[PDB]
C-alpha cells in the first residue's frame, strides 16, 4: 500500500514549516509511517548554492537559479519514489508550485516556461494551500533578510499561486492559515488522513503531464 | 554593429574544439573581434559539478544533470549579450543542441521536455554541424573514459541531432568533418564570414521561441 505525497504551499510566513512538522508528528502518533521533506533541500551541493543565493551571499542569473531549484527537486525523486512505494507518507514543505510562483513573480518569466523543468515530477496526492492575508503574514513578527522577503514581490507570487490553482488535475485544498497553530493543524490533519486513505488507491501520478 | 553568435555542434570527436579554436584565430587575424566560448563551461560552480559527473567522479540524477547543463548556459547569457552588443563575434563549442541530444538519447526523455530549459536563450545566427561517420570518429584515436563515450549512445545522440535539424527557424549548415583539419577549417571560415556580415543585420533572436 503506497504512502501519500502531501505538499504544503503558501506565501512566506503562512505557517508551512510549523504545520509540516506538526503533521508528521501527528501522523506518526496515529500509527502512520510518515516523514518530512522540504524544498529547497539545502544539504546537497545544489541546495548549498541555493542557500547562498537566498541569503544574498551570492548572485545567480534568474533563469539559472530557477533551474537549480527544480534540479534540487529532481535529485530527491529516487528517494521520494522509494519511500512512497514502501508505504511511507511524505509531507513536503514547499514544492514545484513555490518554484513557479517565485520565478513567475519576476518580470518576463511566463508561467509556461517556469513550469517546464518540473513537468514529470512525482504528482502530489494533496496540495494544501495555507491562505493568509499578506498583512496578517507580516503581523507575524517581521520580515527576515532573505531574498524575496518584501511585500510587492510576495503579492506577485500570490497572484501566480492563484493561477496554478486553476489546474484541476491537482487536488488543491485551501486552508485558513489565519487561525491558531492548533486549529490550523487540526484542519490539515483531517484533510491529510483522508488523502492517505483514499487518494492513494491510484498509482503515483506525474506532475503537469 | 553587433557580433554574430556562431555555434559548432556534432557528436564526440567530430572536431568541434579544434575547429572552434582555429575559427577564432582566423577571424581575429582577418581583423574581426572574435572570442571563444564552450559548453559545458567548467569554471563555474555549476560547471564543476558537471565536470565531476562527466568524469564519473560523481553520479547525478538524469533530470537534475540536464537542468544543470542548461543553467550553465543561462549563467553566461549576460556576458554573451554584452559581448555581441559590443560587436564581438562569439564562437561557441557546443550549445543547447548538445544538451538536448545527449539527454534525449536516454530512455524516457522526450525531445520536447529536453528543449524547454533552453527556450529563450540567445539564438545562434549560424549553427555548424560537423558531420562525420561514427566509425570515422572512432578512427580518431580511441574513446576517452568520460560518460557517454560509447558507440550505442553516440548513435542515439546523432539521431536526436537530426531531429533538431528539422527546425528551420535555425540557420543550420552541414560541414563535412571527415576532411583534413585545414580543409574543414576553410569551409567553416567562409560560412562564418558570411554570417558575421549578413546574418547580423537583424537583432539577436531567442532560441526555440
Ligand atoms: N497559526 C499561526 N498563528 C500565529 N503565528 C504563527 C502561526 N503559524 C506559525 N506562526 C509563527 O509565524 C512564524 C512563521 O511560521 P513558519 O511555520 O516558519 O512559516 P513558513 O510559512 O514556513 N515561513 P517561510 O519559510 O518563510 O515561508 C513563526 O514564528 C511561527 O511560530
Ligand atoms: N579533420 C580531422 N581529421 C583528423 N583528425 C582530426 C580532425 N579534426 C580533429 N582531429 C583530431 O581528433 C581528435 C578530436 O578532435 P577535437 O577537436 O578535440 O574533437 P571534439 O569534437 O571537440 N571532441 P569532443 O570534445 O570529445 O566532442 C583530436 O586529436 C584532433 O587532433
Ligand atoms: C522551493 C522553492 C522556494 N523558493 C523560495 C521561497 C522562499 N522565499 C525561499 C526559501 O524558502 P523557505 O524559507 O521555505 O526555505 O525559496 C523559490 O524561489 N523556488 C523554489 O523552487
Ligand atoms: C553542452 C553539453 C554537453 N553534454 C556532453 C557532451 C560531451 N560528451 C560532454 C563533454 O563535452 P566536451 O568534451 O565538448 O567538453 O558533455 C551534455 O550532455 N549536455 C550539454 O548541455
Ligand atoms: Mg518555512
Ligand atoms: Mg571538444
Ligand atoms: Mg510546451
Amino acid at each position: 500500500r503506497r504512502g501519500a505525497l502531501i505538499v504544503l504551499e503558501g506565501v512566506d510566513r503562512a505557517g508551512k514549516s510549523t504545520q509540516s512538522r506538526k503533521l508528521v508528528e501527528a501522523l506518526c502518533a496515529a500509527g502512520h509511517r510518515a516523514e518530512l521533506l522540504r524544498f529547497p533541500e539545502r544539504s546537497t551541493e545544489i541546495g548549498k548554492l541555493l542557500s547562498s543565493y537566498l541569503q544574498k551571499k551570492s548572485d545567480v542569473e534568474d533563469h539559472s537559479v530557477h533551474l537549480l531549484f527544480s534540479a534540487n527537486r529532481w535529485e530527491q525523486v529516487p528517494l521520494i519514489k522509494e519511500k512512497l512505494s514502501q508505504g511511507v507518507t511524505l509531507v513536503v514543505d514547499r514544492y514545484a508550485f513555490s518554484g513557479v510562483a517565485f520565478t513567475g513573480a519576476k518580470e518576463n518569466f511566463s508561467l509556461d516556461w517556469c513550469k517546464q523543468p518540473d513537468v514529470g515530477l512525482p504528482k502530489p496526492d494533496l496540495v494544501l494551500f495555507l491562505q493568509l492575508q499578506l498583512a496578517d503574514a507580516a503581523k507575524r513578527g517581521a520580515f527576515g533578510h532573505e531574498r524575496y522577503e518584501n511585500g510587492a514581490f510576495q503579492e506577485r507570487a500570490l497572484r501566480c499561486f492563484h493561477q496554478l490553482m486553476k489546474d484541476t488535475t491537482l487536488n488543491w485544498k485551501m486552508v485558513d492559515a489565519s487561525k491558531s497553530i492548533e486549529a490550523v493543524h487540526e484542519d490539515i490533519r483531517v484533510l491529510s488522513e483522508d488523502a492517505i486513505a483514499t487518494a492513494t488507491e491510484k498509482p503515483l501520478g506525474e506532475l503537469w503531464k
